[PDB]
């Protein structure tokens, strides 16, 4: 896996340093391989490690003397590839122009050797483990590493310019995931200048060169390409009106759009791919037009459905316990109310109403939750931020809290506010999703879903083992003594309790002077203060604090990647005799079947 | 030790001023050495006051005419060394090379000057008081000051390449502990040119010099020492898969290894040291591999035995007090039962198994830490936030608190809860030494040990003084009034404790309107609010949030540190047929005995 890796290197370098011929052409001797090579009965054809022919240990260290010696002596080893585990389909051509000769490849093509060999192993594969991906064919190599005269040397030799390879790529998707991106725009021009041909393909996962270019978030690559489509209309004086092209930037004939698959991608550059001018105009008319007059009603309509439901639960049915409460720590006045009675008057129809609507709330919310998480993947629909992960979950949690609710009410079960708490607080707290519209509650509850997961999850870890270091302590201080004066300290979890609440200091410190308290417990509560309550709540603003200073820039680069993650949305789920299209068209204009965009423009 | 260098150097210069041949070779006359040469009564041996030879105060006011005018009219003056205290084996050749003039050091070795001259006194010897540390020979002196054509003039003259002094240094040694460095890594160079030799030796305490570039922290030196132990094995592209050597970075033959010896340094290097390749991905390896599931199941056996020494002590025996409480402020309901008593039943069977695994991990803690800290000193065990010292400090207290409880149980003493307070809630406090390789909890706790004793120890100094002059008038005012309806200043501890509880605000400032407090009370308390709480509280807010933000990186720096020397802990703790090598070896691939290590490589 990785320790296999040093176990296969170590034996392929051992063979080399064992074998006296391998040994000459990696010193680079003159007279030992011309000893070698007249004494005709020893083997030029022998194998080392792993496939390791004397042409490919020739070319890996660069001695071309001895490889043109050995195709002078025998040139038939050219053909033969590698044939085990690491590196399977590695060729003398491949380590030459990966190495990056001219003339060493000049002869290797003199000698005739072919370019469409293929490299299928664990060297060059889409990989974390390997460092860099080149591709499995030369002229990926060559167009890869951004060689300037060896790619017509090998195209016009016929090395297939349109080619395929393991998942289904070509050189144009290996040339956009590519890190220099400055020594590759160039290649990227000649080899579209040189050739459905190349642009409009797609991989084996289903990625056209320009969604790809969009998924993995090469600006500058991107910003080149979209000058191939970018029509010009006149200038004068300092602006000029650019007529862009979005029949690719928008798909509107497959579901899968190119913004879909940008807005919900798993790196670092897929929010910064939208502030480039064709997508940014595109999306910032098509939201501040189209997404503000249905979210806002859509937020009035969940606000409207949850203060039925609150209503509702307020309006609860209750019936008077006729069982006596003999007991001086009992306190139930009121019981829950048998099924039987639930339909007594005009007041309990409204509350059949309320419940009925709140039914059917509750399952709309779920057939439109479903279906959507059924073909985006659950890591991807619950993780980022940019799509709602830390909302979905507890909307879902909110619906089959209120459907175990329905369905514990008609069964005639005891109990009803252990899930119609949780059910009402969720949905409740579950408004913050109509956050994402308005820049004023923008940046702050993507301050807050950052707080959470990042530092109040550092510090209750740190907070639980000091209530529970002194917990204990209060109660073994306050087990020899009366529950009549001091209420607190009786058993093990309200004194849990009341050490946390005395450690957020919601609750005042236990003192009655009608008594006398022990030495003991005087001295670990004056511990208890300046270690517990003085020090860590008083750090816990200052981190929040320079978490708050060093994550605001996060916020102000993620709140357009949202803002453009719910305009997408809506656009794919609302029907499309209310959402039409964007821009102008191009068939009442003499140009046919193309929507354009016409953004204005000035300079200078 | 200071003033006594002053001392001797006004004594030096008043001889100098006062003696007319040393003021003559001072002042770089003529006529006046020469008329003292011509007159041969005049003695040319006398001495100074610290061993002042004429031929020693030319060369260190550098008079070139004078010294080669005093060798050719008495060549006999430079054999002979001084005999004082700050100054005892001086010569003119070592005032001349720390000069830096090749014309009188090449006029010295013509007129016949020894060059194993050493010189052992206070001014050339390794301390805090002397500024500069060049060694106790006159290659050391070249050497370390930098020259280029004096080494070879001395070494070809046999001046001791492989020298020996004070402390047992030498020479690379002497290098090594130079802040320079540029201009003396080509001497180290040239130097280890010229010649178990001289790198492979040690010195009196014990240091390789490999292990001094380790202890002392020049990462520049150690950066280009690497570079002589760098195998190379083949390029292609832009990656190359260098191969270095680990049998000086792990030892495994001598107990004292050099990542042991580099992680318990006192320097602010020994934490910068350890992100040099060879030891950055060795310790990776060897810490993601082989130390969190190790430390992940230690944790999990201490909180479980924590859980277990809490319900031991919460299940605790108990009988009720048959002697009265005839008085108004006595509680004591329940008492301690005697030591006969403590085996009943099933309950107390369990309670004294409880007892004796509590007290089987108490010896082995204590015997688990005992014999580290006999070999490594007190200072560098309690003292470093790198190795454990304020963790180390609460378990030793916690093992003596539960043993001098377990001694107390069986004396049949009374009070039992004021060691058994102390030892449950230290503990419980001390679960926060297995929060070291946990990234989340990893620089918090690191920020908190820094907080309490960078900020708490400044600010209850100032506390202290507050609450006790506030406490005193608080008692003063409600001296004369009831303690019926005012529970709070009665006496002159609970006026101080209640005075430090509102203090902190976590109890309510005491007010009952039944009665009329006094003026002078109520002015008082409107002083304390302003001056006490608005103002301090609202301070240390400030405070520990600007520590927090300027000490923001020495987390971040000293994080990595304590998670290596956790990684050398255990891997010396821990038996090696459950922690084998690191690397790759060497016996198997023609090498021999030589554990290697393979790191691949990307540039470009
Ligand atoms: O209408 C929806 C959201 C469901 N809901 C309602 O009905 C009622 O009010 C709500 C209030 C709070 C939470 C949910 C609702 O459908 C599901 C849905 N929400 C989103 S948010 C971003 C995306 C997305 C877009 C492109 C690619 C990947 C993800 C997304 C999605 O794909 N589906
Ligand atoms: O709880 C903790 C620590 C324990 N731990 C949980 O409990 C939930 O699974 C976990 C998974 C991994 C690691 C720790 C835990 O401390 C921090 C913390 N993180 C969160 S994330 C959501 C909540 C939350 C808020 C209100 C009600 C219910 C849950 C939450 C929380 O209350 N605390
Ligand atoms: O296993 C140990 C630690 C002792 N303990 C346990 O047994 C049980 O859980 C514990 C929980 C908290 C505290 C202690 C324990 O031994 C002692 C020990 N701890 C350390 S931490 C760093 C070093 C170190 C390494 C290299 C050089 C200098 C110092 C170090 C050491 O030398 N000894
Ligand atoms: O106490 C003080 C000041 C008095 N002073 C001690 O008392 C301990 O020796 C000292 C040594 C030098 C200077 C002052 C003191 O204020 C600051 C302070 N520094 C610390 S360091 C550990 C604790 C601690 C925490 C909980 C229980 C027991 C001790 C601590 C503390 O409570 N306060």
């Amino acid at each position: 896996w990785e320790q296999y890796r040093d176990r296969v290197n170590m034996l392929q370098q051992e063979r080399i340093r064992d074998s006296p011929l391998l040994q000459a052409a990696k010193e680079n001797d003159l007279r030992l391989l011309k000893i070698l090579l007249l004494n005709q009965s020893c083997d030029f054809q022998q194998r080392g490690a792993v496939g390791e022919t004397a042409l490919h240990v020739a070319a890996l260290y660069d001695n071309l003397e001895a490889a043109t010696l050995l195709m002078e002596a025998a040139p038939e080893l050219a053909k033969e590839p590698a044939l085990c585990e690491p590196f399977v389909g590695q060729t003398a051509l491949h380590i030459a122009v990966m190495n990056q000769n001219l003339n060493l490849v000049r002869a290797l093509l003199a000698r005739g050797a072919s370019v469409s060999a293929r490299a299928t192993g664990a060297a060059f594969r889409r990989s974390p483990h390997n460092l860099i991906y080149y591709g499995e064919h030369p002229l990926s190599f060559a167009a890869c590493v951004g060689s300037e005269e060896i790619v017509r040397l090998l195209i016009e030799h016929g090395a297939d310019i349109r080619a395929q390879d393991s998942l289904g790529n070509t050189v144009l998707h290996i040339l956009i995931l590519q890190p220099n991106k400055t020594f590759a725009c160039q290649m990227y021009n000649l080899l579209l200048s040189y050739d459905q041909s190349l642009e409009l393909v797609p991989n084996h996962q289903g990625l056209t060169p320009f969604k790809l270019a969009g998924v993995e978030g090469n600006t500058v690559m991107f910003q080149h390409l979209m000058q191939k489509r970018k029509h010009v209309q006149w200038t004068c004086g300092p602006l000029t009106s650019t007529l862009y092209d979005l029949t690719e930037i928008d798909s509107w004939g497959e579901e899968l759009s190119f913004l879909e698959l940008v807005v919900s991608s798993k790196k670092r550059e897929a929010r910064q791919i939208l502030e480039q001018t064709p997508v940014k105009e595109l999306v910032s008319f098509k939201w501040k037009k189209y997404g503000r007059p249905y979210f806002c009603v859509l937020a009035s309509l969940y606000i409207l459905y949850m203060i039925c439901f609150t209503t509702c639960c307020i309006y609860r049915p209750l019936k008077l316990r006729d069982d006596n409460r003999t007991d001086p720590r009992d306190i139930t006045i009121l019981q829950q109310k048998l099924l039987q009675e639930a339909y007594v008057t005009h007041q309990d129809n409204i509350r059949l109403v309320g419940e009925l609507v709140t039914v059917t709330g509750a399952v709309i919310i779920l057939l439109l939750e479903i279906p959507d998480i059924f073909r985006v993947g659950a890591s991807r629909y619950f993780g980022q931020t940019i799509l709602g992960g830390p909302f979905h979950v507890i909307i879902i949690t909110y619906a089959s809290l209120v459907l175990l609710t329905m369905v514990m009410r008609l069964t005639n079960m005891n109990g009803e506010v252990v899930p119609l708490s949780f059910a009402l607080v969720l949905g409740w707290c579950s408004v913050m999703y109509f956050a994402r519209g308005f820049q004023m509650l923008g940046p702050f509850t993507i301050m807050i879903q950052k707080m959470i997961f990042g530092d109040l999850m550092r510090f209750c870890w740190l907070m639980a083992v000091v209530i529970l270091g002194f917990a204990s302590a209060f109660h073994i201080t306050f087990q020899t003594e009366d529950p009549n004066n001091l209420g607190e300290f009786s058993d093990y979890p309200t004194a849990l309790f009341s050490t946390f609440e005395l450690f957020l200091t919601i609750i005042d410190g236990p003192a009655n002077y009608s008594v006398d308290l022990p030495f003991m417990y005087c001295i670990t509560y004056a511990a208890f203060a300046i270690i517990a309550t003085l020090l860590m709540l008083n750090l816990f603003i200052a981190m929040m604090g320079d978490t708050h200073w060093r994550v605001a820039q996060e916020r102000d680069e993620l709140w357009r990647a949202q803002v453009v993650a719910t305009t997408v949305m809506l656009e794919r789920k609302m029907p499309r005799f209310l959402w039409p299209r964007s821009g102008i068209c191009g068939y009442e204009y003499g140009l046919g079947d193309r929507w354009f965009l016409r953004v204005e423009n000035h300079h200078d």
